[PDB]
């Protein structure tokens, strides 16, 4: 797993259930095009994005359907996405953890990234 | 000012000066039209980015160069910018402030909304 | 001002109005003596702790309660506050900001410190 | 595990290794009292802190020594410690994670309380 995506709520104090997330590549014309997606779990995780071989140097999007989350807890959230954009480098053997902590009208990522 | 950006160094305990800012309008054509661009000045602070005339209802997107602001301070930060996506004004004018806290591999934004 | 404090609801996107502060110093018997107290207004914003004569070296604590804030919303929060302790002053007078960023069960505060 | 500890370190964008925490708990007398400790691991955690049997109901607070964290790697910082207060509840069956991401002038804490 190269690539994780942990996602909290910090208004319940709870992993951030059932939160689509969508990763996208940066490819060779400029555009965005997708890469990896799914839903996370009840820990509130989102693993089996994709694999060391298809995880090549370049830039990424994950984008975090935020908006989508409050609304099902009926709290009026201010943005439509959480966006986290970075450039993913070969510097020895490396894993992405991308957090998100998510209030309704503020969230934090921070990356976590560590050598095995 | 119906839009003001502020940024925050959580390294250095202080404004983020000189931080490129661009603000985008998605389009009829769903298309990131640009619409407003700046430097945030000594107090970490962009001001005059639009009027409320031209701030009609929309979809923005405020993007941080936040990789930019740490490279300059000799540091290699995770992400590319930090990017903030909103619907804006649907309910009729309102006054926004966006904040960021920056650190190398983490970041914070959150949204100040009131009604003149 | 030597000393501020700012208080922003990640909840509603506004200033936090009507949160108490209260300010300690570590005496020489190591012991918390109270220094200043107050509440925060409608900007989110308190002023007027202290005096540049008055605000010495030392060691204090910034104690907001955040509790009282939350239960008065109808949110039932984790913290009892939110307490920020920091040496002041150790190499000549500054001026310092401190910034909390309030959830129900998450916080974040932040120093802006300036020389005068 | 009724009580874990998590730290971060924004800067590197990695676990917080070698942190020390220290957890007390409020006596009927009001002062704080030692009730565990410990340095945090590779993984950036904390375990094995109390057991169910003695985490009864009452206020705790843990403190985690980021001045020592921060002046380990040379990175002048500006809080004493990051202090957690909170009041444990029994409320059917509880976990609690206290998690906190550090930068040298700003701390975040997140509380993530689920039921096992």
């Amino acid at each position: 797993c190269p690539l994780m995506v942990k996602v909290l709520d910090a208004v319940r104090g709870s992993p951030a259930i059932n939160v689509a997330v969508h990763v996208f590549r940066k490819a060779a014309d400029d555009t965005w095009e997708p890469f990896a997606s799914g839903k996370t779990s009840e820990p509130g995780e989102l693993h089996g994005l994709t694999t060391e071989e298809e995880f090549v140097e370049g830039i990424y999007k994950v984008e975090i359907d935020t908006k989508s989350y409050w609304k099902a807890l009926g709290i009026s959230p201010f943005h439509e996405h959480a966006e986290v954009v970075f450039t993913a480098n070969d510097s020895g053997p490396r894993r992405y953890t991308i957090a998100a902590l998510l209030s309704p009208y503020s969230y934090s990522t921070t990356a976590v990234v560590t050598n095995p």
